[PDB]
Parts: structure tokens; sequence; C-alpha cells
């Protein structure tokens, strides 16, 4: 009835409805062949199905609608669509497409859509008079997205400090410094939960590249809102087309006017995929790494922009430096000057067991007065003024229980004028 | 009368075995053959007769029943299994498959199985109601493998550190980085008692890649448990064969909610073999290790897990560094921040003849808050600060003469307490 519905499914309750059928030996196949199984148990009844996905264009013209559920994953219940298709209604690739499935023909090994209901969140005809995401004209960050919970919380202890050290506002493209072992993946799910708290309008995605399957399962149980990620035993192809149909899909909520936010991590690990799939260019860079390769992430970090027309996309990537790796360093120097908001982590405050690692004298934002207000940023300014005398480790030390005492920034803005 | 009790008999008994028939000349052979020339004596007897297996489907769709006590090698005594009998019964590779054997027909000139008794020590009709391996969730470590013996004896030291150290519990993907000449296999065979003693349920594997001949009948007489190995006089193809027959073998037993544990020696040399079999790509990293070869070790590697429905996966695979080969430390890079736990072996305390050889401020573990108690991980907390300033080898030497005092780790932290 909604494969949507379906999938979400838990596999072992995918036995038991396989089973009211008649099916049979299922529970030594994979997720997906169940569902293609089940799918086909609806088409013999003949019973109406609805199911959505996210279209993939392939070179040859015919696509694909993959799941969000699945990371994107080609598999067998993949439904497809005709070339023919996508020239009745304009659409491309991360085009959100949903309506009812038919059963596949003789000679078809994937399921097809019959009539195209939905195409991001709005009728077909409507979706084609939306101007083109690249024709648009970039702007200035200027609305500030609070981190702040407000609850007073150990947790929102760090987005108060992030906060103070760096504004972040709708559009903006940040990135994040993060050494190994200093807790950046904690302070991502920190920033999640407060982003889908807050302001829940905008939509939250996370893409996770060559991370550890312990720690997906930890994201998706964790983040509201829509986690996508590969493992590391994944190729280096699927980390790339993981992360295209990320950004594709999200250009399009933007030509929708819809904010979006992307949370990276880590673009260092996604730029070494590029530079696997990518074929030599013969000019290559010291440590291996193609000079050339280099384009495809940038594009990936350069997309991210505040629209003027409407909506916005942010981008917050973590930079993998003093890693050990000399590639590690060389993807940092690229991307060294192109983040519009830099967020650095101390590896000796980790060492004090201090969170969150956050070295304020070397992070902040240009710009910053466009989202701030008069007030606001002069106060900061003064901090400013204290922590840059202070060394690196001790300010986080006085910063920390400076802003236990007070649940609010506002508060300890009137604590330390007085 | 059955096949796995005249595996495990030794060659100088299957001789009088062979004799007691009549057999003439079967000193000068291998003992794959005289086994199968042992089965033939009770072919024309028409005695039923019995054994067991593991599976290995070809891709023709036949597959092989072959046995642990000879490290999976495709002997001529390998029982065939029907491309239907495979059917009837959901099988794939890894089943363990026990039953009674026909005798080859005409134009046969192997064994085939005629009834299936049992599979994965179940019932054949029962294993066809186990979710796959990779539906499951995975999930972080959470039960702690009590790694030290209480015993108090001199070897208990190796053992009593490692706890101190890096904390392992079930399904924590490890990765023992070791230098050569640093006693990296003298700590493998102390692990393998410790676990084979404290956890008699958990099914102990030592897979032994590219090793002496001389150090496969060295753990073979020590491990209570599987211990299969690849000599290095055998070909590449034979390491990752013997290799995926393990963690295949080790998969099919998580779908039973069983806790396995696998030592491969060593990471390194496993994925040396991948590069070898594997087609070039096209693309070539620094030192000569293709970019596509890692793909499949890295799966290896990633199959470690804590399942959420039951039992686990612990994988603890051995890194060769500071070999002075460049395939070897290219090796390293890529499963550098990839294991859940580390644990790094000190060539300079080697040489002090210091041991365990344990490089105690680089070694660590993650999320060891779930394995460890709240009071337990304050005291282990308490020593780190202690051990942070000392070098690699006197807090090493500072460490084994404390713990020497005292009978148990817990004791030992009241001494250090106070
Ligand atoms: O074609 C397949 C695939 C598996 C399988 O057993 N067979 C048939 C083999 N087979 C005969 O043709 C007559 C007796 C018998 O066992
Ligand atoms: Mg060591």
């Amino acid at each position: 009835m909604n494969l949507t519905e379906l999938k979400n499914t838990p596999v072992s309750e995918l036995i038991t409805l396989g089973e009211n059928m008649g099916l049979e030996n299922l529970a030594r196949m994979r997720k997906q062949d169940i569902i293609f199984a089940i799918l086909k148990q609806h088409a013999k009844s003949g019973e109406d199905i609805f199911g959505d996905g996210v279209l993939e264009i392939l070179q040859d013209g015919f696509g694909f609608l993959r799941s969000a559920d699945s990371s994107y994953l080609a598999g067998p219940d993949d439904i497809y669509v005709s070339p023919c298709q996508i020239r009745r209604f304009n659409l491309r690739t991360g085009d959100t497409i949903s309506g009812k499935i038919r059963p596949p023909k003789e000679g078809e090994r994937y399921f097809a859509l019959l009539k195209v209901n939905e195409v991001n969140f709005d009728k077909p005809e409507n979706a084609r008079n939306k101007i083109l995401f690249e024709n648009l004209t970039p702007l200035h960050a200027n609305s500030r997205l609070r981190m702040e919970r407000g609850n007073g919380s150990t947790e929102d202890l760090t987005a108060r400090v992030l906060d103070l050290a760096s504004p972040i506002g709708r559009g903006q493209r940040g990135l994040i410094v993060a050494p190994p072992k200093a807790g950046k993946t904690m302070l991502l799910q920190n920033i999640a939960q407060s982003i889908a708290y807050n302001h829940p309008d905008c939509v939250l995605m996370v893409l996770l590249i060559d991370e550890r399957p312990e720690e997906v399962t930890e994201m998706q149980r964790l983040v509201k809102g829509e986690v996508v990620a590969s493992t590391f035993d994944e190729p280096a192809s699927r980390h790339v087309q993981v992360a295209e149909m990320v950004i594709e899909k999200a250009k399009r909520l933007v030509e929708h006017k819809k904010d979006v936010i992307i949370l990276l991590d880590s673009i260092t690990r996604l730029a070494r995929a590029y530079n696997t799939v990518v074929p030599a260019s013969g000019k290559v860079l010291t440590g291996g790494v193609d000079a050339n390769a280099l384009h495809r992430p940038k594009r990936f970090f350069g997309a991210a922009r505040n629209v003027e027309e409407g909506g916005s996309l942010t981008i917050i990537a973590t930079a993998l430096i003093d890693t050990g790796s000399k590639m590690d360093e060389v993807i940092y120097e690229e991307f060294k000057g192109t983040g519009n908001m830099e967020l650095h982590l101390s590896r000796k405050i980790a060492e004090k067991r201090v969170f969150p690692a956050i070295d304020y004298n070397r992070s902040g934002t240009r710009k910053e007065e466009l989202l701030t207000t008069q007030e606001e940023l002069q106060k900061m300014w003064i901090l400013r003024k204290i922590i840059h005398p202070m060394g690196e480790i001790d300010a986080m030390e006085f910063l920390i229980n400076k802003l236990a005492c007070t649940k609010t920034n506002d508060d300890f803005f009137e604590m330390m004028k007085r």
C-alpha cells in the first residue's frame, strides 16, 4: 500500500507480513530483497501501492527513485522512471517524486512510477515554474540561527559557547577544524539537537562519510531529521554518490524557498574519496593529492549560500587536521580561506576532560554584524578583549564556569558587565 | 566411523586404520588422500558414515564442506553438496553442516551429503528463521570482556595491563599497532588464553595470515579453540580464501545469538594479499597499493559489531608498522581512524626487555564508559593523569612493578588510591 511505510518497518515485522501471503525463506535475504518480494505480493492482488524517493538521473537518461532510508543505496526495490517521464515534467537529480507504483512487466526488473503526484512537496506543473539554483544571486548571511536551547542544561552549555564563539546564520558556509580525539562527533550531535529544536521549520540533513557502522546508528537514533551516511567499508564510489545525491536534493529545496541545513562529517574524508574516484590529471600535488580532484569537493563546499530571492543553504563541514597524514594536511590547506566561518578545537583541552574543546582565540566568522544586533556584538567584543590575553586551555575553564551560573547568554552578558 | 574424528586422528594411526582393511602403501601420500582412501574402505562395506564441515559455495552453484582441521584446504575428502540441496534448506557460505555422507557413485569423484542433520548446531528447518547479518542493527560495545585472569601468575600481568590500558568489550573492533620484534605473538597467545578461560561460551577463532609454518603449530597447541592459518608459502589466493571463510563462518554464528571472537594476525598481511589478488582498477596509490584493493579487507575489518538483537563479533587485528616497507605504512594509514580501540606496542620498551611492551600513552579505547563501571572509570582516569607526563619506557616499567605487588587490578587501585 505504502512503500515508504514498508521500508521503515523493522525486518522482523517484514517476515511476518511476508508469511501472510505465503512467502517462505525470506529471513535469509537482504532487507531490500524482502521489500521487493513483498511488493510482488500486492502486485498479484492488484491493490494500489504508493511510494516515493529521491530521483537519481543516470548518464543514459533513465533514472531511479533512491530511498533516503537506505542511504540512497542502489537496491532492487528502487522505483524506475522512464526517460520519457522526466521530459513531460521537468525533473533532474534530487527531485522528490511521490506517486503510485506499477508492478514491473516482463523484462522489467524494477518497479515503475505510473503517475507523478507531488514533486518536492508540490504539484508537477508548479515545480516547472521554479528558477534554477545556480541562476540565483547569493547574499550574505543575515538571519541568526539561535543555537541555544534555553533550558540551561549541561548539553546546552556547549551551544552557548558556540553562539559566543562564532555566530552561525542561514546560508553561512561554516567549517570546523577538528584534531583527532577532540569530541568532534559529540559537538555535531549537539548542533543537530539544537537546530531541530529551536528551528523545526528548516530541513536538517546529516551526511557522514567514512564513518564507523556503530556511529551511524547512534546518529540515526539521536538526530531528529534525515540522517544519511556511508560506512568506511563501502567503496570510494559510494562515498561520492551518497554525497552528490545529498547536495542535489538540498538544492531543490532551495529552489522551492526552504531553509536547508547540512551537517557534514567530514570534508577531509569526502575529498580523499574524490581523489580516488576521478582519473589522474597528470599534474599531481604533494602527498599524492590530485590538484584537479580538489575541484569537485570545492563545488560541494561552494554551494552553500543565502539566496536573496528566498531560502538559504547551510553547510557545516568538519576538517580533520593533525591526523598524522600528509594528504589530510593538503586537503585542509585548500579549504583554508574558503570557509565563511571557522571553529577550532584544541586537543590539549580535550586531554583536560573539558568540553566543549573550543579554541575561542582562533575561531569566528566575518560579517558577524549582519547576524547579531548592535548591542550583542559590542558585548561579545568585550569578551574578545578578555579571552585574547588569556591562554587557550584556561580560557575555556574560565568561560565554562561563568556560563554555568547563568542560564542564558544575555544573563551572562549582565554578569561580566558588572 | 566419524569423518571429523578421522581428521583429528594423527596420520600414524591412520596408517594403522588403513592397514586393518588391507590398504597398501598409504604412508607415501598426503593425509587428505589417506582419509579419502580410508573412507572408500567403508564405502564398499556399506556401513553408515558420519561427518561435518563448513560450506563454500562456488559461483557455479555447488559447494563443499571444508574442514577447519585442514585450514579449509581444498582437500579431496571435501563433501559435495548439490545445487538443489542448498535450495531445499536456505544455505549459504559459512554454514556449518553435519550429516551422513553417501559414497561417490560412478562419474563422481567427491563424497556427497545425503541427509542434512544439523545446520549451525541447530535443526535444518529452524536455520531459515534467522535474520541475515547485515540486516541486523549494529551498536556500541557495552559488555566488557574480563581479560584479567585473577590468579596472580607471571603471564597475568600481560592481561592485567591490557584491561587497564584499553578495555575491550564484545563486538569491539580493535586494532593492535605492532612494530616488528615487539613481542606481538606473545601478546596474542596471552589474550587467547584469558578469553578461553574467562569466557568459555564465546566462539574463539584465531586466524593467522602469511605466518611461518613454525608459529602455526605453536598456536594450535596453546589456543583452546579454532586456530586456522595460512603459511607464507601458500599463494596469495589462499590468504583471502582462508580469510573470507572465517568471517563468513563468524557471521553465521552471530545470527544464532552467539558471541564470536576473531584474533587476526595480521591485517597488514591480509591487505597485501588482497592487493595481489584483485585486478588493477587504473588508480594506484603511493607505495604500490591499489586504491580499490583496500575495499575488500575493510569489509572484513568492518564486520565487527555488537548486534542489538543478540550476540556480537569481536575482531582484534594486528597492524604492522615500522617494517621499512612503504606498502605496510600505507595500509596502516587507511585503517588509522577505523578501529573502535587501539593498542600501541612500542619497540623501545621491547628492547629494554620489559614485557608486555605497551605504549600506555598512545593506547586507549572509545566509549569506555559503556564497558567499565562508573567508579572503575574514575580510577582509570586517575591513573592516566599519573602516566601522562611519564615517558613510554619508564611508565610501563613503573606500571609493571606496581601491578606485581597486588593480586588483582581493583586491589592495585586501593594501593595507588592513597
Ligand atoms: O540439476 C540439479 C541441481 C541440483 C541437483 O541435484 N540437480 C539434479 C541432479 N540429479 C539428477 O539429474 C538426477 C538425480 C540427481 O540428483
Ligand atoms: Mg604496546
